[PDB]
This record gives structure tokens, sequence and C-alpha cells, in this order.
């Protein structure tokens, strides 16, 4: 029945607002949000004899990564204790006599308050379950493999989890990209997705959504970690090592400046051989990687366009110019295409991850429509030609663009004797009916 | 009541093979049997109905059967009772002449009051084949030769509709028929060796050829080259066919060639290869009209001196099999990345069996031909390729380089050459054996 703090896990009388547990020492090292100690106050307010000793700097890097997450303080309701019944939800609640928690009982709601009336503050999730020993050992148990685009760190995932594994994923989308690559995979639908996920086939790896805790598994796995919570990436932490697959060079995560610290003590490996776009490109990214890499691929063609096209998929920053089919170059990351079109047209709207993701989406040709000339000032991506002839729906329709971009027909590409390129198989598969198509007419 | 499949008239009687014969008829049939006005079969002198002697047959039927014996039965003892036989359904030869044994709830249902005759079954051979049609129906169809890799079945599922039917010669070839096409109506054969999926039933139907004719809008003979010569008769009794195939690969076990009806036909052929490089095109050239062209990189071929186990192994007899090997003739419709073709007996390699050994593989072929007994059917050069291939032996990934060099995958990455596989299970080898390169070294 006796919590441990957070901090200095020694007994934990209290428990900061959001809420974290915390000791008799740790009450006034928690600058983040308040803390009520023995006396009614919170720490720090000069309201008694006992508040009025002054509050000090954590030495944390929980603290230091709370400097991130203000404290939005929740609205009193107040407690209406009966006999022993009070109409409250779940539980975890500072009244003014101490920390009181409410459970579940379905004969009513018990709570060990005497009769009247108090006011109660709802805790926050916000640092629930993190303890930061756990983290201080573990981080160092832990590994994080450095997958650059096209590497295949989400492949290399497969051929090491095991069943009884654990894999953590930090939104719903990239969650059903993980179920997809595994099939067999065990998961819960959730609550409130605005997607259609498959059936929870029940032989295999656990799936789960990072912000849903930590659930016991043999082996742990943190899946586009550089991008993850930083308060969800230490609860795991503080109950599991991880193996983590991400990349720092490309997106941060959505509330934080970077990635979280605990990946920055980690031991660091990166893959350096390259599965989906040619070397052109590999150079084009190698300031971002310390290790070579080595594309296993054919040249990627590389166009400069002065007005803009629309082959392939096209990507783009902002989502107000996206037309036809186009998507956000974030909403591409784990994205692959053979075409894609780079659509440039607003102004200091590109910047260095974006711009990364970007230009490696694409497996045989990309277009860069460049007007403000913004790419060139963070990669230098010259243009590179390919003999081939490529292969691309554009509306439903099957386009050939020949080894100078001129779209010519299926019938002409094999009059020109250069050999098709694309992997797409709805291409492929059009390509090759349309070719049955022509000879049998 | 039953037509002639000569004579279209009043048939009221049945030759052995189990064709219905008009009264004309019955002397012209001198592939089996037939039995008359009395008891006893025409020729026969051995009556005063059956003294006239026998004549040949004009239809090409007569011909066809000119190549499979009859085989005649065993006698069976036919125990009528309650109007019931404790035999088989089908038709028999009692006593009486024509006396049909259906279906039943009853069990049976046979006329011919009880006692017990001594009976002889007809056979499935000639069944529902009513030439009349044939003649006209050869005429209505179509025929694709499609070279290996032409991707022959790929154009038909651009053609297929739900109401349409495929024919196709053996389980094997209905389980490829059905994993190319997806969404399809079929009942797995009774007895199969193999695993078929589940009969997903919105799509076209997908019928073993000896099924007999079924209802349909459209209908189509898969690998027609290949069908039984009766049973593509019967096909053509019901309706026209579009027939894929290709001459120049295998006969239709135990006959000369291909059923003659596609000699009657139309015939157009596709030009346009996927598998196999320019060079095993030119090889095989000489047994098609139309120039064909390929839209793959070359294909290595290398003559060995000592037998090899690259790839897949194939060999003409089943005596020469060892270690996963499989013959020539069960490798039709399969395509393997790297085989080797294994010629250790002499007199062994017709000229069918050498054009499917040698269309089978994509990117290598290794000819073992110590009686060289290719030379004298195909011009098939040693040709190098600047790659590294892949390839398991015994659930392990070799390479070898441009020099035909067993190396490490290290190595190969040293060697600056780029991989050359397509088979799924060797590319993820490849890339996992990367990954464990770079990530525990
Ligand atoms: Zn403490
Ligand atoms: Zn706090
Ligand atoms: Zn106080
Ligand atoms: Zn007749
Ligand atoms: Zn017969
Ligand atoms: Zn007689």
């Amino acid at each position: 029945k006796s919590r441990m703090c957070g901090y200095c896990g020694a007994p934990a009388p209290y428990a900061t607002a959001c809420g974290l547990d915390v000791c008799v020492y740790h009450t006034h090292f928690h600058q983040h949000c308040p803390v009520i100690i023995w006396c009614g106050h919170p720490a720090g307010s000069g309201s008694c004899s006992e508040c009025e000793p002054p509050l000090g700097k954590g030495t944390s890097p929980l603290d230091e990564v709370l400097e991130q997450v203000p404290y939005k303080p929740p609205r009193t309701v107040i407690m209406h204790v009966e006999q022993g019944l009070t109409p409250l939800d779940p539980g975890r609640y500072q009244t003014r006599r101490g920390l009181v928690s409410v459970r579940r009982g379905i004969r009513g709601n018990e709570v060990d308050l005497p009769d009247g009336d108090y006011a109660s503050t709802a805790l926050l999730p916000t640092c629930k379950e993190i303890n930061m020993v756990a983290v201080a050992s573990n981080v160092l148990r832990s590994r994080f493999i450095i997958g650059p685009p096209g590497a295949g760190k989400t492949h290399w995932l497969l051929q090491q989890v095991q069943d009884g594994d654990v894999i953590y994923t930090p939104t719903h989308q990239t969650m059903l990209d993980m179920i997809r690559a595994l099939g067999t995979c065990r998961f819960n639908v959730p609550a409130g997705t605005t997607l259609q996920f498959p059936a929870p086939s029940r032989t295999g790896p656990w799936v789960r959504i990072l912000a849903g805790g930590w659930c016991p598994g043999k082996n742990s796995f943190l899946d586009e970690a550089a991008y993850c919570n930083h308060l969800d990436v230490l609860r795991l932490l503080s109950k599991t090592t991880l193996t983590c697959l991400g990349d720092f060079k490309q997106l941060h995560p959505v509330g934080f400046d970077s990635h979280c610290y605990v990946f920055d003590i980690m031991p660091q490996t990166q893959l350096k051989t390259i599965w989906r776009f040619g070397q052109n490109i590999c150079d084009a990214i190698q300031p971002d990687y310390r290790d070579k890499l080595m594309s296993m691929v054919n040249t990627t063609r590389v166009t400069h366009v002065e007005k803009p096209v629309r082959y392939g998929q096209v990507l783009t920053p902002y989502h107000r110019d996206r037309e036809d089919g186009a998507i956000t170059i974030d909403s591409s990351q784990g994205a692959t295409f053979d075409v894609v079109t780079l659509h440039l047209p607003t102004k200091d709207s590109l910047n260095r991850q974006r711009a990364l993701v970007a230009i490696t989406r694409a497996r045989h040709a990309i277009f860069v429509y460049d007007p403000h000339r913004q790419l060139q000032s963070m990669f230098d991506l010259p243009a590179k030609g390919t003999p081939v002839n490529l292969a691309v729906h554009r509306d439903e329709q099957l386009i050939v663009l020949d080894r100078n971009n001129r779209e010519i027909t299926v019938a002409q590409a094999l009059g020109n004797g250069d050999k098709f390129r694309a992997t797409d198989k709805r291409v492929v598969d059009s390509l090759r009916a349309i070719c049955a198509d022509l000879e049998l007419e």
C-alpha cells in the first residue's frame, strides 16, 4: 500500500499535481507544478510556518524534460463525502488533508474521509508510473539503431522479434503500418481511431500505442523512436530496457525541441546499406549520417522543373498547397513510391528534416519544383539522368516518360529500346497488360 | 433422349468408350467394340446380323482414339435385386444392351428386372463428345501462343468476367491460376496432395479440365497445348474457347503432340518477354514465328564441367533427382531465379524439355551437359553478367560473383557490383545478413 518516490524511491507520502510520487525531500525540487505538503498549503507558497521554505531547482533530467510540458491545472470539483461513499470518477485527488484515493466499488465509491465537504483537485497522468532510478540504469542496458530511410530498419525488426515480445509505436498510423509488416500480431484497436484496423490475430507479438504505458513482455522494442513523446519513453524505461529503431535526422516529436535525451546516452549503431534509391540520393543525404551509405539499387532520376508537374505522388510542405491527390511531406514518413514530385510553391516552407524525408521517398525518379531555390540551401541534389522508360499512373492513366522526360506511349517505348523502370505492382500490371493488347489487337 | 456423337441422329446404342452412336455409326468405331441389334459385336461373324465387316471412321475423333488404346475392364457381376444393384453408377452392357445405372435415393435406380447379369462398364473416355458441334466450334475459337515469360496468364486476368469459366489441366495449374486470379469460385479436387486457398465465391470460375463442360458466359483454356485431347473435345462439344498455350512446350501426357483442334483455330503470338534476357530469347527464337523482345537484363549462361547445385536443379528423368532436384516436366509454369540443368544420362532431352528447362530461370542458368546433348537443339552460348548472384543452397545463402566464384556477402559488398535476385526469401536473407554485418560487427 506504500508508494515509492519517482526521483528518490524512498517512501513517497506525497505527489505532485502532475502527478509524480515524491518523498519528503523532493517536495521542494519539482518546480513543474505545485506539491501540497504536511501543512494544507503547497510547498513554496508563503502561507504558513511550514510552506515558508523556498523551492529549488531539481537535478533530474525529468525536471529538464518537464520544462517543455507546461502544467495546465484542472478546475476544482468538490468532494461530497457520504458515510463512506462519494459521487466522483476513478480517483487520485488532493483534498486538503493529504492525498486521497477513491477506489472503485460497485457498492458506491469509497473514501477514508470523515463526513464533510472538501475541495479536491484531480491529479494529471503526466508523470504517473515514471521511476527515474529504473530509467538511469535501463537506458544504459538499451540500444538505439539508426536506420536511415531505405536501410530497412523496420524489416530487421521482423527477423528478430519473437511472439512473446512487445512492439511500441507512437501513433495510430505507425501502429497500423507495423501490424501489416507483421501480419499475425496481437493488439487492441485504440479508442477513437479514425482508421480501419485488421483483425487482431491472437498468435503473434504485441503491438501497443506508446501512450498506453508499459505492458509486460519478454523483449520490448520502440518503433520510430526519435519521434516518440518524451514522457511515454520514460514510462517504458522505468520498467524495461528497449531496442530502439528510429532516425534523429528525420522528424522531431510533435511537442518537443528534439528527440528524448535517453537516446543520446544509449549505444547507437547505424545501418549503412540502402535498398530504396540510387547512390546519388545516398550521397545527397550523407552529411546527416556518420558512416558511409552504399546504395544497392540504380541511380534515381533527379529532374528540376521550371513549371510545376504532377508525376507520381506529389509531396508538399503545407496543407494549403495540396491539389489532386498530393500529400504533406510529414504524412509520407515511412511511405515509399516509385516517383515523387517535390512541390515547393510557398517560400520558407522546407526545414532540413522535412527535406530529408521528401528527397528519400522515391525509388526511380524525383521531380523537384523549387522556384524559391529553397532546397539547394540544405541538400546538394544535382539533376541526374537515367536511360530508362519510366511508367507511372496519373489520373488512373498509365503514362510513360522516356530517358528525356518526354511523355510517349507504351508502343513508342517498346520502339526506343530502353527498359522500363517501375516497381509498383499496379503500374507493372497495367504495363504488362497493355503490352499484351498491343500484340493481340 | 440421346443423339449421336458422330451423327446427331437418334442414338440408341453406345461404344465401349462412352460415345453415343446412331444405327449407321455402329459399324464405324474401330477403336473399341460396340453391340448391335443382337447380343454380339459387329465384325464378329458370330450371328445373323454381325456378319458384315467393320468400316474405318472418317472423323478426326477416330484419329485421336488411335492413341488411347481400349483397355476393357474385367467383367463385373451385376446383382440386380429390388431393381437395384450393388455396383457404382454409370452405364453398363448387361444382357439387354443399353442400361443406365442412375443416382438414387433408393441407392442405384436400375431397370432390367431382377436376376444376376454379367456386365461390362463403359469407360468415360468419349462421354459427352459431340463431333458435330466440335466441327463448328473450333472455327469460332482462338489461340494465343504465349511463349514462356510472355505473361499469357496476365492478359487473361484483364479479360475474364465473373460469369466466365476457366478450365486448366492439372492440380498445380489450377492452383497457380487461382493465386493469379485471387477472387474466384472453385472446388478443391478430391485426393489433392496440395494446399488450396479458400474458394472465395464471388469470382469467375476455375475448373479442372477433366471435370467436363459446365455452363458459363465465355470459356477459356489454360496451358492448352498440354491438355488432354478428348477432354478438350468435350469442351468444344458445348462452347467456343479462347485458348492460351505454347505448342513448343510440353505435349499432353500420353499423346504425340497437341490436340488437332488448335491447328484449325486462328492463332496469335505474344512477343514481349518479362522473364529472361534476350540471349535466352534468341536461343529459342527458331521455335516461334514472330520476333521475341526481352524487357529484362541478360541471363547468365555458364557451361560447367562438373555437376553443380546452384539454384533450382532441373533434370529430365526421375532417376537422377537428388537433394531437392525436380524433373523438367514438373517445372512448367514455375519460374526461378537460377536453374541448373542436370544432364548426366544420355539420350534424355527431347526438344520440348529443353525449351522448358532453358526458359525457367530469370537471372542465371548453369548447364551440366557432359554428353553434349543440348547443342543439337539450341544454340545457348555462354554469357556473362557483371553482377553478384544470390541463392540458397541448403538453408544457406551463397553468393556468386561475376566470375562465378562463391564469395561472402561481406566480400560481395566489397567488389562493388550490384546484387541480382528477385525471389522474396532470397532478398530477405540478403537484407537480414547485411543488417547483421553492420549491426553486430
Ligand atoms: Zn525523493
Ligand atoms: Zn509536475
Ligand atoms: Zn503551510
Ligand atoms: Zn451416328
Ligand atoms: Zn472407343
Ligand atoms: Zn450377333
